[PDB]
């Protein structure tokens, strides 16, 4: 089997990107953030605290004649961001781009915090890191994609993000018409339970390429890249203005600019970034300070390959016996 969906910014910065969802029977349709950086499959639901819903589309087990509470079950989990939710649990029927799994957890929010209720654009996460860390207690339970795996004509799928525009997540194939030239592959650690590779450098604009191995995340969940202060610096010592403000809490710089581009290494291949990916724009509205795309990842504890990053390339997150991550430019 395999699927495809179509998946959509939320907004003009492209701040997350969300994939419709079909969850229970008869269908109900959430769009959901699919984050490759988390693995808890989770809903603004019917048992919501009703004053932390605001706008989002909610699934109702008890309209789904294919739920099933999982009794005893629940979740509760907090993100890099400092946001949260948490809830019970129930076994549905999920569909994503015409792929099907029966019997997976979806996790039904009693609780979120205020980041969600204020984003009414998206109705949960799918997570699609390692189903290590799914937080369901007292029993584990599986990822989307780790529970469709067998039944996949590959054991694969792929984040093909847009800029500015929609792009698509495809499950079980390779479309070797949405890239160009080859797919460079390179380790992955499961170790931490996430998408972990070791890039092997950087260029700002038009530099030389230095060599230097960078471990970080492919994290779809998160809007940004962020990346050693060694190199943040670097990037944005190329910028006229740009200053790291502890006031709006990283780099900015002068809207008037034109950015640089900035490529990452993947073994002997390189991504480019457009420079016009990384900027974020005005801090507030109206004004004439910008928000970089790439920020210090000093104090985060890991190097996170955001979108920003991820939307430059063709991306095959590769669940074979040993997994890898795939890149290629577009």
């Amino acid at each position: 089997s395999t699927g495809s969906a179509t998946t959509t910014p939320i907004d003009s910065l492209d701040d997350a990107y969300i994939t419709p969802v079909q969850i229970g029977t008869p269908a109900q349709t959430l769009n959901l953030d699919f984050d490759t950086g988390s693995s808890d499959l989770w809903v603004f639901s019917s048992e919501t605290t009703a004053s932390e819903v605001d706008g989002q589309t909610i699934y109702t087990p008890s309209k789904s004649t294919t739920a099933k509470l999982l009794s005893g079950a629940t979740w509760s989990i907090s993100y890099g961001d400092g946001s949260s939710s948490s809830g019970d649990v129930y076994t549905d029927t999920v569909s994503v781009g015409g792929l099907t799994v029966t019997g997976q957890a979806v996790e039904s929010a009693k609780k979120v915090s205020s980041s969600f209720t204020e984003d009414s654009t998206i109705d949960g996460l799918l997570g699609l890191a390692f189903s290590t860390l799914n937080t369901v207690s007292p029993t584990q339970q599986k990822t989307f994609f780790d529970n469709a795996k067998a039944s996949l004509d590959s054991p694969v799928f792929t984040a093909d993000l847009g800029y500015h525009a929609p792009g698509t997540y495809n499950f079980g194939f390779i479309d070797t018409t949405a890239y160009t030239g080859s797919i460079t592959y390179t380790a992955v650690s499961t170790k931490q339970g996430f998408w972990e590779w070791t890039s092997t450098g950087y260029a700002v604009g038009s530099g030389t390429f230095k060599s230097t191995s960078i471990d970080g995340i492919a994290d779809t969940g998160t809007t940004l890249l962020y990346l050693p202060a060694t190199v943040v610096s670097a990037y944005w010592a190329q910028v006229s203005g740009a200053k790291s403000s502890s006031s709006v809490g990283g780099y900015v710089f002068p809207c008037s600019a034109t950015l640089p581009s900035f490529t990452f290494g993947v073994g002997s291949a390189r991504i480019v970034i457009p420079g016009d990916y990384i900027d974020f724009g005005p801090i507030s509205t109206g004004s004439s300070s910008c928000f970089g795309g790439i920020q210090s990842s000093a104090g985060i504890g890991i190097n996170i390959f955001g979108d920003v990053a991820l939307k430059a390339a063709f991306v095959v997150f590769n669940g074979a016996t040993t997994p890898t991550l795939g890149f290629a430019s577009k």
